[PDB]
């Protein structure tokens, strides 16, 4: 199935669990493109499994600054297989 603006999102939110889920959604919040004396995003997260870290992260940006963001997060945590997967043509394996 497709999604909100997701589908495949949330099977590569499927392999990682809060163990880095949680830095994910963390390091993020702290990256956060657009830079200002606080360094966080307004509204605490609610959001535990990917699936809703997915709609979720569509809600904050949409489709553009969650994935385009999400591709950083991933160079801060060291999931270089992510990064691959991600634009592998290959839609996980």
């Amino acid at each position: 199935m497709a999604g909100g603006a997701w589908g495949r999102l949330a099977c590569y939110l499927e392999f990682l669990k809060k163990e880095e889920l949680k830095e994910f959604q963390l390091l993020l919040a702290n990256k956060a493109h657009s830079r200002s004396s606080s360094g966080e995003t307004p509204a605490q997260p609610e959001k535990t499994s990917g699936m809703e870290v997915a709609s979720y992260l569509v809600a904050q940006y949409g489709e553009q600054r969650a994935w385009d963001l999400a591709l950083h997060t991933w160079e801060q945590m060291g999931l270089r297989s992510l990064c691959a997967q991600a634009q592998e043509g290959a839609g996980h394996s």
